[PDB]
């Protein structure tokens, strides 16, 4: 009401131009001049800015709103995605740590570093569901688990925004893509996607909601087409699910140029059509294009709009400015004045000691033949490999305002490690690509790799004489950060050709190699597996990324990641994911539903990750054998730690429903426990199930769970499990 | 009423014993063997036979049926897919010849034997939408196109059953897979289909309505989950659509194993409720499995299904046999008992001159560089590669009763043409895998693939001596025919890699070389289309294949056929098809919808293909701009043969709805014709756009054509377009 009371009557003093103008979000850019830009905050034209991320900067903004009759203040967003000057993992390397307060770690301090610099809004968590490994933007999400990412989705949204959104340390999150921008047909970015409405209830919505039901101030809607129809005029998704059903009381943004996107999409025939299609789908703030400034005057003359068209928009706004605490103080982000002038990139004011310990709980374990991990601080050490001592790439693809020159490459944190007690001996051995046109594709906007301007047989021809000169080959390889990026989709998961013709040459010189995996997205690593010593997944680890990576390779932390996302054998074999339903003739001979050419399955299966221990699982015990309706069910385990080193490990939880209305998965992940344990300890796990965790949505979307059989399996991976079964009453 | 009164009357008269008896379908085998067979038709508990396929055998089964109280004869089924005893091309091949009246020969002339044989049915047309060229399958359909598949599928079926079902030389058309079978998910047989409801009446569904608007008497259901529910237990799919929708008054026939496999889907816990589920969705007859024998009269007992359910499926049975003919002459297929025994596989029961004319047809000339084909009947022709002299390959998957030493290799028919006025070299130059799991994968069951116990580099070694020898190179590459099989789906698209590794090395040499592909699917050809000057795309062109083949090379014939499914760059680029939507982001730089390690679109686009002669299109015209609901308009275009040979082309008529509530395709096949003519002729084309043809099912499925613009396009190919525009009122 007292909010009400404040919104009611600055809406019932505005012009239908002041309503317009606070649905225009913009940056300064070609599209945008500073000085024009400046002249439109003052004329009332504007509603929020984006991509301008210091404080000298946003307070110059916020001043101009002093001249505008009104004296609406601005919010400020950015793409905090995974640290804002501070760079944590990319998102696929937080959710690996399975670890909820980890990853609510990475985003408090992600949110303290962007509201020290002013800003009120990060465009994240990406929250979207991704089986296909070819999308360039699985970096930015957890996997492909609706369980999981529908946990991060919550945890990322109470981290950003605390228990109160005027907070100064507080940012409003904008949970995006809405909704299912990861199911590109082809893994093509922006391309079509077509699912039926059991799938998108059960697989892909659940994370939006999530965010939803944690109180997101923000959606921002996707760039994708749903069964035809663009996110962006998708009534059925922005107004019928959104609103009525799910109960959004927030704010809707477009994504970048996403109205006028329209046209292309054939939704609509002129920029007028497409910005009626947007306000009446439930877009309220129009990204860059300024369609609705242009447009919306006329449509409401027309009759093509209603009034309440722009005062629900409106309303959106002013309502997301009240709760960030910018009626009560336009300045509460941006410090007194009279606070003296600081260096926004100063040393001082980044959280390295934060992100070395999160660095550290994602990196997987993939291979470890014979203990040769963890390595000992002594001998001669090879470094080799095109990201070795690359900055740019450690920090992976949505770096926010993070500093290349700042990040710490696994060189350098090798370096740090061994000081004088061991010779590191560093040659490049290849390009990160010998393909002249991906080159050009990933130098084409800004300098991101660095080639160097020898033959690839010389580089190889000085790699070989490094690795005999050492005790054994530290190979860091994988991708560039620009090809795990928007737009980046890959037709080919392998290491690239440049770097594997390295690894092969390197395997024939017979000495000891570790393979340190840098990479946005899963990779097909059939070669590596069985060529390479020792395997290791750093994804793109951030700011400290080269310090944990030594942690681990030393032994300093023992590695307790584990995959939420399938590794495919090959791009061949896309989709796998390990909740696949099980078709009439599962593959265990020859009528059965396979490939004929490879080996099938993933190589590595969700779930999956070594440790430098080893620990057992005692018998899996269900606390009755039927469950009455309104009844909760334990499932029990004992996890030791039955080896000679401290670790972590994960416990996981899978569920079967073995008959249904429907085909349901061979299993579906329904919980967790990550527990740390000393050599000779245990812990008793108890796992809570109750009717909510066997609920599925039929063939006409009833939620329900259904009486019968339902089988429990607990294993440290998808694929390594033991199974019992209960039945509901 | 004639047919009602006969069928009303003899069910009255059956016991359930003797109705459930009527629904089972069975073979000779291991399972059901040939004396308790013989029992089983004489007690009245059998309702039809497949694979039994010769007139004594058949004649031996319709004997018993004296035996029995109410003497219901039997109908006889057979896979007659692309032949009988006389094998066409495979069913992608006999698409590339743009003719129905080609394609209505090939069905006409394999009933003909088939019936000739005492055959009532075939398990045919296969009418599945293909977009993945992974899948086994994609041989046994007509390619990606819904426009083709439909008029294909009503070609089919008219070609099989004549105006007369009763007719001799008439068989049962029973169309498959019903439904959606081609679109499984990873290309893996079997596996999981999902979309939405707008796509599947779009797209997927049109061709088994033409053949069930063609009088189809038969269905059978596929194997896969359709947006979660098996088809075999899809009561949506069965009922509702195929019966109360769509007026099916057929027999639908399940899938061999398929209510069984309810039980692997978890659609079922027990064999029991499998039946139920199959019985009650609409599954009429039981193939193999025999569950409805074992459980229909205790689930009617205990009243879990109803008398109609059983009655229902009865007397579709009833009335398919009727339809046949068979209550009034059941021996009418069979001849007399007075008719002389012959040999069925005797060389005057062929129709060779049929498949050799149609084989000519498919054949696709993807590249020709600088008039290399057609080739002299003189010099010294190396004919090199592990298909150049293969029977069992030529005849392509579901080969039926065709005999493979009675079909024409490539070699045989190329020295057919060239007699003594050229010398052929013979050399097979590699195995057709050198991968030994793919060689056991292949010669699992029987010897399909001739395994030269020499060395790779021997027969290399003789290849390049042979080559050196020749003025030109004929390489006979591609897949064998059991590597796009059910089950054999393929994770690589390439020409195998032992026949690359030839390829190269007859490369090398300098000399000429034509490539001969046999494949059952899209391949990836990219190094071909750089390195070889030219390239023929034969498929597997059936028993007078290498007759037909000979006469392209030598330019008897000129290469006619055009692709009926885009041939993608490499497996990474799945799926690829011509009626994609735009998206908001098309590629004509960095932000669209694209790869970057890799050239986007398919290397060869839906409907192309060359010619030895040149042809021109005049520009299009309409005949108005304006188009009244209820009208028909013109669309006019000339068409010249500008070069120096006879020779057919197809004029390709596409339509663009670039406005619409749904985002509807780039483009979308509304019609073309094949045109033969001499050098220097012309003929003007007309085709002729009505409301029908602008319809789209919109997201509640209205199926309405909305005022507005339509884009037509007229080219030889979907790429090589010029495009006009009308407005419909
Ligand atoms: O002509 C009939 C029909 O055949 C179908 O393909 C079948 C396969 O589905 C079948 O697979 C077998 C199982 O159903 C059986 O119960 O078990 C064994 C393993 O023990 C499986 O091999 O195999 C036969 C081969 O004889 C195939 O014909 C086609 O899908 C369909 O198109 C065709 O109309
Ligand atoms: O920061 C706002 C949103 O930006 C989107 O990326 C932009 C492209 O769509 C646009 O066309 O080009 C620029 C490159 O200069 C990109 O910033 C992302 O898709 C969103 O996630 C992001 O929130
Ligand atoms: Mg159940
Ligand atoms: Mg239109």
């Amino acid at each position: 009401t007292d909010k009400e009371r404040f919104i009611a009557s600055l809406m019932a003093r505005m012009s239908n131009a002041e309503k317009i103008g606070q649905l225009r979000l913009v940056s300064v850019g070609a599209d945008h001049p500073k000085e024009a830009l400046m002249a439109d905050i003052r004329a009332g034209k504007v509603g929020a800015i984006f991509n301008t991320v210091t404080r000298p900067d946003i307070r110059a903004m916020q001043d101009q709103v002093r001249h505008s009759r009104l004296k609406i203040p601005l919010f400020h967003a950015y793409d905090v995605a995974h640290g804002h000057r501070t760079i944590f993992p990319i998102s696929l390397g937080l959710a690996a740590s399975w670890d909820p307060e980890v990853v609510a770690r990475s985003a408090r301090i992600s949110a303290l570093e962007a509201s020290a610099d002013g800003l009120d809004m990060s465009f994240s968590p990406m929250v979207d569901i991704t089986r296909d490994a070819r999308w360039g933007r699985v970096s930015e999400g957890f996997g492909e688990d609706t369980y999981l990412t529908s946990l991060l989705s919550g945890v990322m949204v109470r981290a950003y925004q605390g228990s109160n959104l005027a907070a100064p340390d507080s940012i409003m999150a904008a949970v995006k893509h809405f909704a299912l921008y990861g199911a590109a047909e082809g893994g093509r970015d922006y391309n079509t996607v077509d699912m039926s409405l059991p799938r998108m209830f059960q697989d892909y919505l659940p994370p939006y909601k999530a965010a939803v039901d944690a109180g997101a101030g923000a959606v921002m809607v996707s760039l994708n087409t749903i069964n035809g129809v663009p996110a962006t005029a998708n009534r059925w998704l922005l107004t019928d699910l959104l609103r009525q059903q799910w109960g959004f009381k927030g704010l809707t943004i477009s994504n970048h140029g996403a109205v006028k996107e329209l046209i292309k999409h054939g939704l609509a025939g002129n920029e007028r059509d497409a910005t009626r299609l947007a306000i009446q789908a439930g877009v309220d703030m129009n990204m860059n294009d300024d369609l609705y400034s242009t447009w919306l005057p006329k449509l409401l003359a027309a009759g093509e709009i209603d009034q309440a068209d722009i005062d629900r928009a409106c309303r959106d706004v002013l309502a997301a400015k009240y709760d960030l605490g910018l009626f009560a103080d336009p300045y509460r982000r941006l410090g007194k004045p009279d606070d003296p002038p600081f260096d926004t990139n100063a040393e001082s004011r980044l959280h390295r000691q934060a992100a070395r310990e999160v660095a550290r709980e994602g990196l997987v374990l993939l291979k470890n033949r014979d203990g040769l991990l963890p390595l000992k601080k002594q001998g001669r050490i090879a470094v080799i490999g095109p990201l070795a001592k690359s900055q740019r790439d450690v920090i992976g693809s949505w770096s926010a305002a993070g500093v290349p020159r700042q990040a710490v490459t696994v060189y350098q944190g090798l370096a740090n490690a061994v000081g004088e007690r061991a010779t590191l001996l560093y040659a490049k051995g290849a390009n990160v690509s010998g393909d002249q046109a991906i080159l050009d594709y990933l130098n084409s906007y800004n300098p991101e790799v660095e080639v160097d301007p020898r033959s690839a047989e010389a580089m190889l021809e000085e790699a070989l004489r490094t690795a005999r000169d050492a005790d054994l080959v530290v190979a860091v390889v994988g991708e560039s950060q620009g090809m795990a990026h928007e737009a980046s989709s890959r037709t080919d998961l392998r290491i690239p050709a440049s770097q594997r013709r390295l690894l092969k040459a390197l395997k024939a010189t017979g000495k000891p190699l570790v393979l340190v995996l840098m990479n946005g997205r899963p990779l097909s690593l059939g070669w590596e597996q069985e060529n390479a010593d020792a395997i290791l997944e750093t994804w793109f680890s951030g700011t400290e990324g080269g310090n944990a990576i030594a942690d681990v390779l030393f032994g300093e932390h023992n590695p307790s990641g584990k995959l939420t996302m399938s590794f495919p054998r090959s791009v061949g074999q896309v989709p796998v994911y390990y909740n696949h339903l099980n078709t009439g003739r599962p593959m265990d001979g020859k009528y059965t539903s396979r490939y004929f050419d490879e080996a099938n399955g993933p190589l590595y299966p969700f779930g999956y990750g070594l440790s430098y221990t080893e620990f057992s699982l005692s018998p899996l015990r269900l606390s009755s054998e039927r469950l009455a309706r309104g009844a909760t069910l334990e499932a029990r385990v004992t996890l030791s730690n039955s080896g000679k080193r401290a670790g972590a490990t994960v416990v996981q939880l899978y569920l079967q429903d073995p008959v249904a209305s429907l085909s349901r998965p061979v299993k579906e992940l329904r919980g967790f426990r990550k527990v740390m344990l000393e050599p000779g300890e245990s812990r008793e796990i108890v796992f809570r199930l109750g009717e909510a965790d066997l609920k599925f949505y039929d063939s006409q979307l009833r939620h329900t769970a259904e009486p019968g059989e339902f089988k429990v399996f607990v294993g440290l991976d998808s694929a390594q499990t033991e199974s019992r079964s209960f039945t509901l009453l």
